[PDB]
């Protein structure tokens, strides 16, 4: 038997959408599936207060840089999300990618017919569809996950998971009056509390680990800059190709001790005042290989929270002791630490005294109790595999994908694994292209197995595996590099349990052996 299409593309996220672009462009046969009602991915599902990009919007605009939509005008360097989900509701104008999808449906299973070498996807737990292959774009940070809280349902106020605000008016923004309580402070939680604040009652926060946060410094674009921007596409988008993370940063070449308490202390200041992640991934070459050198680090963003929060136990309560700086994702904020100086606003500290269970009222805690009128939970999410473990996918010897993952991933370049045939994850787990500015690197990601597809197209191939010792060898280098950094003394949404979830080395790198594979006739994989 025959499948019906070339490939089934699974969301409709930035990726989601660029993927089946390229694939219809080539003139293939292709359906796109997103679970919501339109395109967005990220930008369609995160609407609370504050939700803002972490990347300059320039760098994260493939789209545009590609000329796509070259036009598109950005009005600050960090776009909110209503913004971002305007860029990408153009983009797919100019794509005219919408009549490829079903919206409103949700994969749930996913089955390997070895005897036909195809997938019987399956929509919303009855119809099933067939593809030559299965392209999951379904994005690492989908997948909300509720805290592991006792009587969750037990209350009687508002509440609700960040990503599934009240609605597309996101609605109930002023807090005028209410008694309103925050779980988590990561990056999330950090972009809510300081707006929340501003018209809430009360605000609580419980705040069970704290991280390293740094000044945004967003500020609006003028048109002569936004101007002398696009006239520098071609660099910018050359540029953002040859950094590490595809941000528009790169180290210094010096290490952290090569330079004077002095020197040092003067070039952190300049970063720290610098708009977005500079501080980040401009530090010394070092900042994340070395104790020393990060330590410096730390305890210059340290000094820095001890300023601007007033009272100095509730600044002690917010400085991490527990994991090197830039370890887990480094939030970037509006005005958070001085959230605290208000008086309308207590940190509450839950590793000292854990969360006991959420009651009607609001929520009790091994000291305490607090009655709440909303409660906020930014608990974050099933980071990289989550999404995917939430379809029954299914390969050779009926293997589950969960059970094939049980030790941890398994994947040759992070884009296949093992038993389940002509099967691409994008932007999955082992991943360079997880690691990223992912608006340019799951683009490049795009791209290059559209090249696989079209290879197999052209040879008449029906059928691309990893071999054992190819993915068993990726999967050895991507924690053996993993091992190597400061990045191991932390619990990011990257780790799972203490192993990585991700690829960690440069996305150039990573980029450069896909290509050494591609050329060499895709070499690793077994093709039929
Ligand atoms: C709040 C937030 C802010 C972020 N900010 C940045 C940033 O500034 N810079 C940066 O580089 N990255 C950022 N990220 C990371 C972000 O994941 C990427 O930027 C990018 O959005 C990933 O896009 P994607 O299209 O690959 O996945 P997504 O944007 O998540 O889209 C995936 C889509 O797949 C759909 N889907 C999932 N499962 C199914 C199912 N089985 N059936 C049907 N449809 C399904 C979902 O509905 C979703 O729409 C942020 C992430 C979050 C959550
Ligand atoms: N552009 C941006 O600036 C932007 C904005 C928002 C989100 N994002 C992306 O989304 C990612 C996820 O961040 P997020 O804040 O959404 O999630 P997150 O980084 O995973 O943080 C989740 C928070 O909830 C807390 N938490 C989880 N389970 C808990 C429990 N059982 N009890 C008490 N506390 C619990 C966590 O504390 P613990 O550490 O103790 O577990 C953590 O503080 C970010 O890393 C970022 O890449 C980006």
């Amino acid at each position: 038997k025959s499948p019906a299409l070339d490939a089934v593309v699974i969301g409709a996220g930035v990726t989601g959408i660029y993927q089946a672009f390229l694939i219809n462009q080539a003139g293939m046969k292709v359906l796109g599936i997103e679970a919501g009602e339109d395109v967005g991915g990220t930008w369609y599902w995160n609407r609370y207060p504050g939700c803002r990009l972490d990347t300059e919007s320039y760098a994260y605009g493939y789209f545009a840089l590609k000329g796509i939509i070259p036009e598109w005008e950005w009005s600050e360097n960090f776009a909110s999300q209503p913004e971002m989900l305007r860029y990408v509701n153009r983009a797919a104008d100019a794509m005219d990618v919408r009549k490829h999808y079903r919206f409103n449906t949700r994969v749930t299973a996913a089955r390997y017919v070895e005897n036909d070498r195809l997938w019987e996807v399956t929509l919303d737990n009855e119809e099933v569809v067939t593809c030559r292959f299965l392209i999951s774009a379904t994005g690492p940070l989908s997948a909300s996950r509720m805290p592991d809280i006792k009587g969750i349902d037990s209350f009687k106020g508002e509440s609700f998971h960040s990503s599934r605000w009240p609605t597309g008016a996101p609605k109930g923004v002023d807090f005028t009056g209410k008694r309103v309580g925050v779980i988590g402070t990561g990056a999330t939680g950090v972009q809510i509390i300081p707006i929340a604040a501003e018209t809430a009652k009360e605000l609580y926060v419980f705040q069970r680990t704290p991280n390293w946060c740094t000044p945004l410094g967003n500020s609006p674009m003028s048109k002569e800059k936004m101007d002398s921007l696009r006239n520098r596409y071609p660099t910018i988008l050359e540029y953002v190709k040859s950094t590490d993370t595809a941000f528009p940063y790169h180290r210094d070449p010096r290490k952290g001790t090569d330079v004077s308490e002095s020197e040092r202390d003067a070039f952190f200041e300049e970063l720290y005042r610098q708009p977005g992640y500079g501080i980040w991934l401009s530090g010394f070459r070092d900042l994340l290989l070395n104790k020393e050198s990060n330590k410096f680090l730390a305890d210059f963003v340290a000094k820095k929270i001890r300023q601007r929060v007033k009272d100095p136990v509730v600044a002690e309560k917010l400085i991490p002791k527990d994991h090197p700086f830039g370890a887990k994702r480094v939030p970037m904020e509006t005005n958070y630490y001085e959230t605290y100086n208000r008086d309308n606003v207590h940190l509450v500290d839950i590793r000292e005294a854990p969360i006991q269970e959420v009651t009607p009222e609001g929520i009790k805690t091994a000291d305490a109790a607090y009655d709440l009128d909303v409660i906020i939970y930014a608990t974050g999410f099933d980071a990289v595999t989550g999404s995917l473990d939430r379809i029954d996918i299914r390969g050779k010897d009926n293997v589950r994908l969960i059970d094939a993952w049980a030790e941890g991933p398994s994947t040759y370049l992070g884009l296949q694994a093992r038993g389940f045939p002509n099967f691409f994850t994008l932007v999955g787990p082992h991943n360079g292209s997880t690691f990223c500015n992912v608006g340019v690197c799951g683009g490049l990601q795009a791209e290059w197995v559209l090249r696989m597809i079209s290879y197999m197209k052209d040879n008449g191939f029906t059928y691309s595996e990893p071999t054992q010792a190819a993915e068993n060898r990726w999967t050895e280098e991507v924690y053996a590099d993993f091992s190597r950094t400061l990045l191991a003394e932390a619990n990011a949404w990257w780790v799972k349990t203490r192993r990585t979830l991700v690829h960690v080395s440069g996305g150039p790198e990573y980029r450069k052996r896909c290509e050494q594979v591609a050329y060499n006739n895709y070499n690793g994989f077994e093709l039929a």
